[PDB]
């Protein structure tokens, strides 16, 4: 009997391992016992850290016999489940694909495994063929009766109902981190030491900390629940009637209807067997163009395949995905495939919700160094209590002080004070109309390397406009100029002009109906209408001698033939005239050849593949009609032997502000790529409009030369778009073959075959090269943004639609352009629906990082300034005073981090970036020679304050510390001087923030507090010296104080600007030449320089 498992359950990702125990029922008492004992430690400790648990409770035992599992995942987080057995009465095969009794599962993460007896192993993805799909006759009689319960009991409900989880669940999983605990007991031993103030400011700042934690979750899991619940109600063929039903009873065999008119959205993933249906695919493609599909032929039941997952062209035709609107319909069927998450919307809805850990190492890493601390706090605490029982102490004493000493080395308000930067940006970025969620992500913008691109909504505006049109003259049977406007078009001559003509057709040549003022109907005929300005069963002329036009009757768009024609009559001529436009295909099979110019092929074949769409027009006069005979004529004595005008062309035309912003994105060492869900050769030409290629390089892209992508051993062949001849070196590197510049454009099919059935270093250098990537599904953006980031990319997103979900969540940072179902998994939330918010969420990212390390640095600072000089009043059992704490800790640390968080950026995005990285050489070696710096300047004072003929020595007291020194007074003024002009250094200024002497708020707070420290120092008033506790000092010494403060600011700036970092790269350099350990560099770079060079070596 098995007893452990691993499974791979995303594409690439998520390798998981279960294993299956049992309860031993004396471990459980154990546990139990030792919970009741220690009073809710062990409760703790065992939830932290549940291998013991497992350890303690859990004895192994095989699948077959169980009670829960353990799934443990890439990441070493573990989880207990428990299987769900269920009785069940049918062949195996029924389930996969003997009999079957027991029907084991488990639910992880929406995934549902199952367990296979005779295999003895557990299953996730097996499609139930259910092999009665032989025949349209079988598929079309639906299932009957009992037959729709046992599947109920396989494959549950048709919903995707995520799970939500109650506020007390929400706070069990959020407080109980190990470090509020200890914040809990620092609050408990302040309180015992009378030191009530700051105890309680840190209790308001940790409690606002958590409430708005607390409300950033459940607001974003209620959002998330909003977009996936859909409820529909239709019409079901379950005993041989049709009986309505909601939406979610609802399970793989059921053949409901699709003609109704209540049926506005596919309720779950169909197959047509009858009639036709029009749907636009606006969820998978960025489109919203119109789709038609046709039944289903007896043929097409073999190729299905219900676990593909994408779906070949010979049955997309006839699959009607679910999510997606619905525009008109035929007595037509449709049979069920896919329900709950198994549909491609549920699937990537589920694939929303899967964890995946983070490459930002900031807060771990800070959290990594308050644990190294804590392990020196535990030696210093040592060391203190045997210099305490030296001195023959009371023991509450030595208690209290030996506690407090482990609170001033680890300080309770180093994590709620490294949140201020981002605080602060917040609302910059709010007051720029870019809307921030998650606030941990703003840092992570300035590490962004990368930056995708979609290209409908994004990069270019939603619709088609009309980009000119051209006609051929009947005077020299050759085409014209551009004519891109409309003015021309009315005063230009060469039905019978042919510039009328075409005006006419343009005019006239629709079916739109006027509501509030402007037409609607089909999108492209609006477009037209408003280009010419005219107004609308006449078509009424602007005001500002072309003659009006009267529509006897028309033919609208055939869907077979492919075109409309309108019979009218102008008013000034007796004989009617009759316009045709449809597609410039099937035009030749209806109009003279003498009409067509020699030009036809050739211009035809410049503007499809630019990627443009073409229309044309043509013109016919009818000598002799009336009312009688448009009744009496059809459209085939219409439509045959015309007279050919012009073609008009629509184009996806680019937003005006994108060109610079690519431009700057380019220019500042950011590499651009473009991810879109549209053709091939639409996407190559505006990426060379847009600026992501050269104008000048050449675009190669692959083709299939031996086999289809069903055969796992085929070849491709890189050709060359402009240049068929060219190719690249396929087997073999990508390399151009027997030239400066090149980009392969990737189409969406043969990407899948790459990552499938191709070697790595293909795959790398295709990652490297590649530019354009079309006709891709959401599932292919969201693994190709991860195949980006396991190069040691970190790159961003930018999208408005429902399609590009996915890779705005899986992205490092992704900022979304819209409101509706497509800002629920983006952090960011535009509204000037362009892209100009890019370079600004850079920019806020990068001074956010810098200020975010300025800040650490700084409290790690002030923690070790503190321990030093407590730990040189400890030698004699004195302390500072209740007060100098209280005035240190809150008059002097909190308003200048505070302050040092509130410039902001720099105008313009500069060509380097920051240090992204905490337990680097480059932020750890400046930072100890600080702290040396520091501790100097407290030994040279207290040094020279022991040789003054007014010393007064401090005194060993049994029952409390004694205050009045003049050893205790100096270390006083010493960190008081030091603290502000550390803060004062550590500031980030120039090169990704605002220079300090341009904001006035840091100067001012710093002025202040070095005045009143400066005051206290030289001329304090009675109350002030009886109520901090000092002691005389001649005026002599004051002074020598004060140069020590200032030498100490000398010093400090010194080494932070000249001597720190040559003192880093000298040991970075030493230690690479003697322990000769290669340097790991980023894999995209290796594999840059290698194409580089090689590229030169042919
Ligand atoms: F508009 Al798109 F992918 F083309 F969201
Ligand atoms: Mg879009």
């Amino acid at each position: 009997g098995r007893s452990s498992q691993k499974m791979r359950l995303d594409n690439d990702d998520l390798t998981i391992a279960i294993s299956g125990f049992i309860t031993n029922r004396i471990g459980f008492a154990i546990y139990i016992v030792l919970c009741v004992l220690t009073g809710g430690i062990a409760w703790l400790f065992l939830r932290w850290y549940p291998k013991y648990y497992v350890k303690l409770v859990g004895c192994a035992t095989p699948f077959r016999d169980c009670q829960w599992v353990v799934i443990e995942d890439h990441f070493n987080k573990m989880t207990i489940l428990s299987i769900r057995v269920k009785p069940y009465n049918r062949p195996l095969s029924t389930v996969f694909g003997p009999v079957l009794r027991e029907l084991r599962s488990i639910t992880y993460c929406y995934y549902k495994f199952y367990y296979h007896p005779v295999l003895d192993k557990f299953f996730c993805c097996n499609g139930w063929k259910d092999p009665q799909w032989n025949s349209m006759q079988n598929a079309r009689s639906g299932l009957h009766g009992d037959e729709k319960a046992h599947r109920e009991a396989v494959f549950g409900p048709n919903s995707i109902d995520v799970d939500e989880q109650s506020i007390l669940q929400l706070l069990v999983s959020e407080i109980l981190t190990p470090f509020y605990a200890f914040q809990v007991f620092s609050l408990i031993l302040w309180l015992c030491d009378e030191y009530y103030y700051y105890a309680a400011a840190i209790l308001l700042i940790s409690a606002g900390s958590i409430i708005t934690s607390l409300l950033e979750t459940k607001e974003t899991r209620r959002r998330l629940r909003e977009m996936s619940r859909f409820e529909c109600e239709v019409r079901v063929f379950r005993g041989g009637f049709w009986r309505t039903f909601p939406s979610s009873d609802l399970v793989p065999g059921d053949v409901y209807e699709v003609s109704d008119p209540s049926l506005t959205q596919i309720p779950a993933d169909s197959l047509l067997l009858t009639g036709d249906c029009i749907v636009n695919e606006s969820m998978l493609t960025g489109e919203s163009v119109a789709v038609s599909k046709t039944p289903a032929t007896n043929e097409t039941l073999a190729k299905l395949n219900p676990a593909a997952s994408t779906f070949s062209h010979d049955v997309d035709k006839h699959f009607l995905y679910c999510g997606t609107k619905l525009i008109r319909a035929r007595a037509a069927v449709a049979l069920v495939v896919r329900t709950g998450f198994n549909t491609t919307r549920g699937a990537l809805v589920r694939s929303m919700l899967v964890p995946k850990p983070s490459k930002f190492k900031f807060y771990e890493d800070s959290f990594r160094y308050l644990k190294v601390m804590g392990c020196l706090a535990g030696l210093a605490f040592i060391v203190s209590l045997v210099n305490f029982i030296r001195l023959k102490l009371h023991w509450t004493l030595i208690l209290l002080r030996a506690l407090d000493l482990l609170t001033i080395v680890v300080p309770p308000a180093l994590p709620a004070t490294l949140t201020i930067g981002t605080s602060f940006a917040v609302q910059r970025l709010k007051g720029k109309k870019i809307f921030c969620t998650s606030p941990q992500r703003v840092n992570v913008g300035g590490k962004i390397d990368l930056m995708c691109f979609d290209k409908t909504g994004t990069l270019t505006e939603e619709g088609l406009d009309v980009l000119g049109i051209r006609v051929a003259s009947r005077v020299s049977n050759r085409f014209t100029e551009l004519l891109t406007n409309v003015d021309d078009l009315t005063w230009s001559c060469d039905p019978l002009d042919p510039y009328r003509a075409a005006l006419y057709v343009m005019a006239s040549c629709h079916s739109l109906r006027i509501v509030d003022g402007v037409a609607v109907g089909d999108p492209l005929e609006v477009k037209m209408f408003e280009f010419t300005g005219w107004s609308y069963f006449i078509a009424g002329e602007v005001i500002s001698a072309p003659p009006a036009v009267g529509v006897l009757r028309a033919f609208d768009f055939n869907p077979l033939l492919r075109r409309s024609s309108v019979i009218a009559r102008v008013v000034g001529n007796s004989g009617g005239y009759a316009l045709v436009k449809g597609s410039p295909e099937c035009m030749p099979e209806i109009c003279r050849p003498e009409t067509l110019p020699s030009d036809f092929d050739e211009l035809l074949s410049y503007y499809t593949h630019a990627g443009y769409r073409v229309i044309a027009c043509a013109t016919k006069r009818i000598p002799k009609l009336n009312l009688v005979s448009v009744n009496r004529m059809t459209r085939d004595e219409v439509e045959s032997g015309l007279d050919f005008v012009g073609f008009i062309i629509f184009e996806n035309k680019l937003k005006p502000t994108t060109t610079s912003v690519i431009k700057e994105l380019l220019s500042s060492n950011i590499g651009t790529v473009m991810i879109t869900g549209d053709n091939i050769r639409t996407a190559v030409s505006v990426a060379r409009q847009c600026g992501i290629i050269e104008e000048h390089a050449h675009c190669y892209m692959p083709r299939f030369i031996e086999g289809n992508a069903d055969d796992c051993n085929a070849k491709l062949r890189w050709e060359s778009i402009n240049n068929p001849a060219l190719e690249l070196d396929p087997t073999d590197a990508s390399l151009p073959y027997d030239i400066r510049n090149y980009a392969i454009a990737v189409t969406g099919d043969v990407f899948r075959w790459i990552v499938d059935h191709a070697p790595t270093d293909v795959l790398h250098r295709m990652l490297v090269l590649g530019k354009v990537y079309a006709r891709m599904s959401p599932d292919e953006k969201q693994e190709l943004v991860k195949k980006f980031q396991s190069i040691d990319y970190s790159c961003g997103f930018c999208g408005d639609g429902a399609n590009d979900c996915a890779a705005l969540k899986a992205a490092d940072v992704g900022i979304s352009l819209s409101e509706a179902e497509a800002s629920v998994a983006a952090p960011f939330t535009s509204q000037i629906f362009d892209i100009r918010c890019v370079p600004e969420v850079i920019r806020e990212g990068r001074a956010s990082l810098v200020t975010s390390f300025s800040c650490f640095k700084y409290m790690s600072l002030y923690s070790f300034i503190q321990f030093t000089s407590v730990s040189f009043l400890y030698v004699s059992a004195s302390n500072l005073g209740d007060f100098q704490f209280l005035y240190i800790d809150l008059m002097l640390i909190l308003p200048i981090a505070v302050f040092m968080s509130w410039a902001g950026p720099h105008s313009k995005l500069c060509a380097k970036r920051p240090v992204s990285d905490l337990v680097s050489r480059k932020v750890l070696v400046p930072l100890l020679s600080h702290v040396f710096v520091c501790v100097m300047i407290q030994a040279l004072a207290w040094v020279a304050v022991r040789q003054q003929p007014w010393y007064i020595p401090p005194i060993v007291d049994t029952e409390k510390s004694n205050i009045e020194n003049s050893e205790n007074t100096t270390l006083f003024f010493a960190s008081c001087f030091e603290y502000i002009l550390s803060g004062v250094v550590l500031n980030a200024g120039r090169p990704f923030r605002q220079s300090p002497l341009e904001t006035w708020p840091f100067l001012s707070a710093v002025a202040v507090t070095l005045i009143a420290t400066l005051l206290m120092l030289l001329v304090p008033p009675y109350w002030l010296f009886e109520f901090m506790q000092l002691t005389w000092m001649s005026w002599t010494f004051k002074i020598t104080l004060i140069a020590f403060g200032f030498v100490y600011f000398l010093i400090a700036w010194t080494g932070e600007h000249y001597l720190f970092l040559w003192l880093a790269r000298f040991l970075g350099r030493m230690r690479q030449r003697l322990f000769k350990q290669p340097k790991q560099r980023k894999l995209y770079k290796i594999v840059k320089e290698k194409l580089v060079f090689e590229n030169l070596y042919f």
